[PDB]
RNA sequence: AGCUGUAAGUAAGCUUUGAUCCAGAGAUUUCCGAAUGGGGAAACCCAGCAUGAGUUAUGUCAUGUUAUCGAUAUGUGAAUACAUAGCAUAUCAGAAGGCACACCCGGAGAACUGAAACAUCUUAGUACCCGGAGGAAGAGAAAGAAAAUUCGAUUCCCUUAGUAGCGGCGAGCGAAAUGGGAAGAGCCCAAACCAACAAGCUUGCUUGUUGGGGUUGUAGGACACUCUACGGAGUUACAAAGGACGACAUUAGACGAAUCAUCUGGAAAGAUGAAUCAAAGAAGGUAAUAAUCCUGUAGUCGAAAAUGUUGUCUCUCUUGAGUGGAUCCUGAGUACGACGGAGCACGUGAAAUUCCGUCGGAAUCUGGGAGGACCAUCUCCUAAGGCUAAAUACUCUCUAGUGACCGAUAGUGAACCAGUACCGUGAGGGAAAGGUGAAAAGCACCCCGGAAGGGGAGUGAAAUAGAACCUGAAACCGUGUGCUUACAAGUAGUCAGAGCCCGUUAAUGGGUGAUGGCGUGCCUUUUGUAGAAUGAACCGGCGAGUUACGAUUUGAUGCAAGGUUAAGCAGUAAAUGUGGAGCCGUAGCGAAAGCGAGUCUGAAUAGGGCGUUUAGUAUUUGGUCGUAGACCCGAAACCAGGUGAUCUACCCUUGGUCAGGUUGAAGUUCAGGUAACACUGAAUGGAGGACCGAACCGACUUACGUUGAAAAGUGAGCGGAUGAACUGAGGGUAGCGGAGAAAUUCCAAUCGAACCUGGAGAUAGCUGGUUCUCUCCGAAAUAGCUUUAGGGCUAGCCUCAAGUGAU
RNA sequence: AUGGUAGGAGAGCGUUCUAAGGGCGUUGAAGCAUGAUCGUAAGGACAUGUGGAGCGCUUAGAAGUGAGAAUGCCGGUGUGAGUAGCGAAAGACGGGUGAGAAUCCCGUCCACCGAUUGACUAAGGUUUCCAGAGGAAGGCUCGUCCGCUCUGGGUUAGUCGGGUCCUAAGCUGAGGCCGACAGGCGUAGGCGAUGGAUAACAGGUUGAUAUUCCUGUACCACCUAUAAUCGUUUUAAUCGAU
RNA sequence: AGAUAGAAAAUAGGUGCCCGUACCGCAAACCGACACAGGUAGUCAAGAUGAGAAUUCUAAGGUGAGCGAGCGAACUCUCGU
RNA sequence: UAGGCCCAAGCGACUGUUUAUCAAAAACACAGGUCUCUGCUAAACCGUAAGGUGAUGUAUAGGGGCUGACGCCUGCCCGGUGCUGGAAGGUUAAGAGGAGUGGUUAGCUUCUGCGAAGCUACGAAUCGAAGCCCCAGUAAACGGCGGCCGUAUAACGGUCCUAAGGUAGCGAAAUUCCUUGUCGGGUAAGUUCCGACCCGCACGAAAGGCGUAACGAUUUGGGCACUGUCUCAACGAGAGACUCGGUGAAAUCAUAGUACCUGUGAAGAUGCAGGUUACCCGCGACAGGACGGAAAGACCCCGUGGAGCUUUACUGUAGCCUGAUAUUGAAAUUCGGCACAGCUUGUACAGGAUAGGUAGGAGCCUUUGAAACGUGAGCGCUAGCUUACGUGGAGGCGCUGGUGGGAUACUACCCUAGCUGUGUUGGCUUUCUAACCCGCACCACUUAUCGUGGUGGGAGACAGUGUCAGGCGGGCAGUUUGAC
RNA sequence: GGCAUAAGGGAGCUUGACUGCGAGACCUACAAGUCGAGCAGGGUCGAAAGACGGACUUAGUGAUCCGGUGGUUCCGCAUG
C-alpha cells in the first residue's frame, strides 16, 4: 500500500507515497554474505547482519 | 434402404457380409502462434547432434533431440591454500506459462459534474490500468461481539429507517443494536514427561534432534489427588470401509398410441354420418385448420465412464476416568503509545481498526491483560502465537429444455455475401441487401431482330403469378388519349353558372368544366411577421412520459375499535394459503426530564400558544413532485487508456549529384623605372558562404485558374546555383510531450496544444423541435428579494373541487 | 342562460392479448391497394385489384401505443436543362473488316517530342503480360481493344540481384542496476545496408522469358579416384592459433 | 607456437541448394477519389550551331492524345500590329 | 536564345533563414562584443530512479543572458528591487530538558489535602538554524535621468524627494500632438523628396549612439531609354453561338399563372390594399428579388460558458535551502551535571573602626565561636572592616538605620578567580577507524572496462537516503476576477 | 409633521435606562418591523388622584461556528 494524502492548510490533497527507510546492508542470507536493502526498523530486531 | 456436406447434377460404389446416417471409444493431426534449436518483416529462413535410407563418396532426404529456476547424487572449483559456492553434468521435467476480466479479492486511481464553478465537500474509491486466484473470498471456533436476566463457535444474504448521526451543519452523505434462510467440524506451537541419538562434555550434565502429550481458566498439563476405552461408531477434515461399498441419471437414448369416411371448385381440414383407448386424451409443425400423417405425451427396456449412494459397510474408532487452577505455560520489537495520513455513516480529531518513520518496553495465580476521554463494578482473552470448514458469491454464453416476448431499423452492427463491401498509415470506424414451393413444371416444340418483343405452349385450381415465383400496394413522379376551356396584372381559392354527362354500400344522387364580387402556413418567434425574420417536394423505419421506488392530493374493503404480513415457506414463473424474530392509527404538549385531556411558559395551577370536544387504515388501486441521467436533439471543452515522425521539424549512420563561362587571393618567378631589386610591369599559380548562368532547389511580381486539369496548380518573368548547397536509403525524438536560424511554426490536407476509443445519454439558466383524439366549458400576465438577476422563488391575476354562508 | 396557447373532472377510436363471448372465412375468406355509406372525431360492416388463406364485432384490460417542420436521419425515392462541361498538342485520303466505322486494322503522305512525350535500373503496384472468342456493364464512343470470360497460357540462373558472409546508426540483451505494478536502463553477445567481400561472355531463338533456354568458349567452388614429389613429423613448403 | 603422416598438385570424374525474375515503371498499371496539366531516387544521351547539356532544326526511337466531333457575331482569354 | 542604365535617401553590415496554403521583410541567424555561472561524478539539462547528454571535453573549456561586421565611441544615479558578501543584530518551528502545577488513589485528619510512593494531563527558565533585520558592493543587473515660480534647472536662481535630473552625437526622424511647422532646392504647379532650423507633446549611448564601402525579388524620391499604360481601331487562335453524340452534371426542394405605381407590415415590399401600361411562346445578350449561399456574424450577453497567456489575484504544489531524528561508532580537548564547598580583596565624604558587581533577607549565626589586643587569608592613603580562636571573649551585624549614589548576619555565593580529584551524566572542537560511500587505482571471473571478489589509496560518522518541521517557490496547477 | 396639556430651569433623588405576560395592539410575498390592561411582582416621585416598561416623533445595524456565565431538566463508553 503506503500512499495516502498530503494536505494542506485549506485541506487541499495531493497524493504522495511514504517510503520505507531502507538500508543497504551486508546480511547472512543463504550462503554468502550478500548486499540487501533492508528498513531500519527491520534489522532493529529481525535478521543477523 | 438409400447415398456421394453446404457448395448441384455423373462416374459410381455400397450392400442385406448392412452402406449414408446417430451416439461412444480410439488412430492420424502440415505450418505459425508462451513458440522454447538459432534468427525473423507470424504462417518463413538458417543449423547442430544421434540414428537411418541413399550414394564409390559427399551433397540430399527421413526420424528423434537441442530455450530458466526446483529435486536426486553429486562433482570440479579464478582474484586467494582446502573448502563451499558458483560450475558443468546426469536424470523427473518437476513446475512456471493457458482467463467470458461477467462475478470475486487486491494494487494504483482521474475528470467533466452537484453546490445554481467550487478549493473543504460531491461525482467516487466511480472509470478501467495492473495483478491474483477461482468455481470464491473473508471469517471463525475469539483480548468474539451483545450490554438484559446476556448472546448463536462463527459466518454470510431479504425488518428498524431516510431514524441516530455526520455536514462551507451547505449541497448532500447516511448506520447499528433488538432476527428469517442456512447451520457448526476443530487444529497448532507452550508447560513439563519419556525414549533413543549424537555432539560437546567428561559421559554426569547440557545442547539440540525424532517422536507421544495439549490447545482454553470463575483451568490445561507435569502433576497432585481417581480409577476407563471401542460405548458410540461415520469419510467434507483430522483412523479410513479404497471397500460386494446396496439406486449416478436409471442419464446415451432409441423404439413404442389410439380416427374418418361421403358429397360441391386442387384437394375438406364447409355441410352429412361417425369415431379415439388409457399414465398419452397435450401442445405443435405437413397443394385443405388429423387434442387419433411427423411426432410426441404415456409405456418399454434400459450400457461406457455409471452405481441412490447406503441399514454389517475390512482396517479401525474416542466409554473421559472425578477434585484443585496452589507452582509452571498460555505466543515479542510485542501488547503497549507519539508524530503524519487512510478507512470506518462519521470532514482524523477527544478517537475504539490499518500504513510509514521513531519510541521502546508487561506480566504470572497476590495471574496479568483488553473493550469511541478516567478510576471502582460488567463482558472477554487466555489477544499479538498460529491456523484451517461446508451451507456462502456469480452465469460469456457452456449445455440442454421452455414463455400478452424481438418479431427482423429486431432481442443483433449482422437470422442474405457481416465485423464482410468500403473508409483510414495506424489505433480504429463500419453499411446496404433478407425472404415460390401447389409442384421448375423455368416459355421443349414451333415460327419474325443481338438485346427485347409478338404468337402460340405449360407443369399453369389462377404468368399485367417470367427469375423483381417473399407476392405487392401507395405517393412522388409520369407519359400517350381525350371532355370542357384562349384581351390579359394573378394566397390561384371562395361566393354568384353555358356546354358535356348520367345513378352506389342509392336519393333536393351524381356530376364535369366556363363567369362578376371578395381575398395572407405545419409554422416558429414576437409589443407587433404573411418575409425584405427563421425553417421547409413524396414515403417511411420514423422520429420526443418507467420504475428501483418514494411523497402528497382525488374509488372499493378485510373492514372499522381498529393495522398485519415484508421476507420466507407450500403452490403451474399463477390465483391463493400460511407467515409476529417482525414493521401505521386510537393523545397531546414540552428543547428535555416529564406530565397527561391537557401541557408549556411563569418560582403562579394565572393568562396566552399548541391541543381536546372520533375516524382511520392490512389498505390496495386512478393527477403533481423527488431521486435516477427523466420530453427530444445540439456545444466549445475536461480527464483516462492508447495509436501516430511513410507528411513535416531537427538529428544520427551510410551513399549520390552539381552544363558552361568570368574574375584572378595567398604565393612564386623574370624585368621595363631599374638600382644597393625596388618598387611595379610580365609570366606562373588557382583561392572564394566570389560573379553571370543550365540541371537541380526555391517562390518575389504578374496574368490565368477559383461548382479549378489541381483541397495551392499552369504561363511569362524571377532568387540561389562549391555550399550555413541539394538529395536517396536505414534509424531516432510523441502530446502535461517533441521539434523549432523563432513564424504561435510543424508533428499524415487537422494544432494557443494531434488522432482514436472510453468516462459519456458530460453540462447547456441558451436555440430549435414536441404528432392519432376530439372534450365541452373556463386563466390570464406586477410588487418584493436575488456568487446571481432575457433565470428563479413567494404574492397578484388563476382553473377545478369542497366548505361556510350573507358573508 | 352557454370563447380561453395554462386549468379540471370527459365519451372515443388504429397494435396486442387475454378474458371471454359471438361471427366472417378452402362452393372461398381476407387483409391491403383502387368504391357512393358512416364522421368532429380518431376508426369499422355490401361493386375493380389481390389472392388463394387471413380478418372483424362486442365488452373489458395493457401500451415498443400513437405522425407536416427539428439547416432532423435514411431503407430512401424522385424532381428543378437538353443547360455547364467533355482535362493542353495535326491530321488527311485510300483500302479492309463488319449488323452497323471522325473511332478498329493495313497503306501512303503530313506532323510533334528530340538532355526527351526516347532507352534502362530502383521503389511502389501485384497478373494489368501474351492468344482466342461474346463483351449484358466498364471507357466523359464503339468493339468491330484491353485493364469482363476461357484457359492457351505465360516467369527457367553455380557466375545477375538477395540469403547460407562482415560490420555502422539503431534495436534488442543471460547475469546486473533501478522501479507502486505494468515496467526502464544496461554487460558480453546478438540482430541490422544505405557501405565492405564474392566466379560469364559471344551468338541463336518465342505469341508471351532470357548474362537463366539452346550452341560455343570460359571462370569459381566442393567431393572422390589418380600419380613423381616434403618426408625426427618436433621440424619440415603442410597443418596452425583461442 | 602448437599439432600431426602429409601433403599438393595436375589429371579424370562427379557435384553446385534457396528466394526474385511476367508486366507498368519520371507513368493509363506508383502516390494523388479519376485513363488528374502535379509528385516520383539513379544510369545512358547521335548530327548541325555554339563556350555550352543554352538556343533553333533534326537522327534513332517514340507518338498524333487517348472518344467527342462538324459549322462560323458581342464578349472573355492567349498572341501580333 | 543571351544585362536596361544613372542620381539620391531610409533600414539591415554581408551569404543565409522564416509564417507547407493571403505576410520573405527593416523580423530570425551570423562573425564579433560583453556580462555571468561552472575545478570535474563540473555547472546546465532529460529522467521517479538507474542511467545519460555536456564530453571519451577540463577555465585559450563548457552552459546561460543581452548586443550584433567594421570605424569613432558608450555619460549620470547603488536611494528602490534583484544578485553577491559581511557583521552577525535580533526572531523562531519541529525537538531536548524538567522547575513547578493539575487528575486518580488504600493513601491522612475520616467532615478532609506533603499529594505524598506511584500512576496521569500539563507545563516555563529556557535554549534551538535558516529565513527576516541591518551594513557594504554591483547599472553591457532590473530600473531611473524632474516637478515648481520666473518660463518654449530652454537661461540661470529657488526649491522637492529619494538616489540622481540627459555628456557626446543626432534631431518635424520607421519617433512631431499642434502640423501640409518655417526657410531654401527640385516642377508650370511638390502633403511625398532632399538640404537647413530646433520650440526633442514623447531621441539618446550594448531592449546600444553616430557613421559607413560592398551586398538586397527591401522601402522611398527624381532622370534618361522606351513603349496601346494613356489621349482614343483592325487581324489570328481558343471558349462562346448553329448542328450531331457514345454525351450530359451542379448550386433553393413554403409551394402556388409571380409589371410599373403604396401605405405598411416585427415601417425601403409577392400573397399586404387607388391608378397607369401590357396579345401567347422562344433564342442571343446581367443584377432588383433569393435583401443567394456550399457561411445558425468574426468588436454585447449569457453562463463561477470554454481556452491560452501574465502577475506583487486566491489557493496549492515539482522542486530548492535549512534544522531535528534513524542508519550511526571510538578517544581526547573545552565545559553543563558533582565541577564538590568554594574563598577573599580593589575602594568610597556615609555603618562602627573609609566593604565584594549582588540578591531572598527587620532577620539567622548565635558552647555546630561572634569584634580590637601575640598573631593569621588577600591587601593597604598603619584607619583597622569580613572571618577561625588558647592566654581574653558574647557579639559583629544586616536590605533598613545609610555627610553615602548602591552594600558584605544566614544564604546563591562570586567576576576580580588559581583550582585536588570525585559515582558517573550531558554540550564543544579535534583526532581515530570497523559502519557507510568513491563515474578510484591495480588484479581475476572474463568471453566482458557492466557487475562480483581481493589488495592499496581517498573520504568518514560527514555525506547520501527515510520520517517530521520551517522557509522560499507563475517553474507548474486548479480557480476567481465581486456584483450594478 | 408637531409643540406651552410646554415638547426650558430647580428639589429629592433616584433609577420605571423594572421582571413575566399581554385582556385587548398596524404594516406585510416571506423573514422581519411598529402600543395599552392584569398581576404574579416589587418600586420611585407625589399631600393626593395619579404618572413612570428611556429622550417631541420618525435614522443610529446580523441564521452557522466560537467565547463566557447561570441554572438545571440530558448523556454513557459494559454499568456506576
Ligand atoms: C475562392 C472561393 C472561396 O470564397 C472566397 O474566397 C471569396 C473571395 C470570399 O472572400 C473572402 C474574403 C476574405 C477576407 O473574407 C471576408 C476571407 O475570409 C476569404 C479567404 O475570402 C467570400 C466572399 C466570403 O464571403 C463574405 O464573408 C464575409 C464574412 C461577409 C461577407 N458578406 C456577408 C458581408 C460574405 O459575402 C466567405 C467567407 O468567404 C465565403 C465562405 C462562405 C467560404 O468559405 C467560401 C465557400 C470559400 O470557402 C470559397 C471556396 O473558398
Amino acid at each position: 500500500a503506503s500512499t495516502g494524502n498530503r494536505r494542506s492548510h485549506a485541506l487541499n490533497s495531493t497524493k504522495r507515497r511514504w517510503n520505507a527507510n531502507l538500508q543497504k546492508v551486508r546480511i547472512l542470507v543463504d550462503g554468502k554474505p550478500k548486499k540487501v536493502w533492508v528498513s531500519a526498523r527491520a534489522l532493529k530486531s529481525g535478521k543477523v547482519t
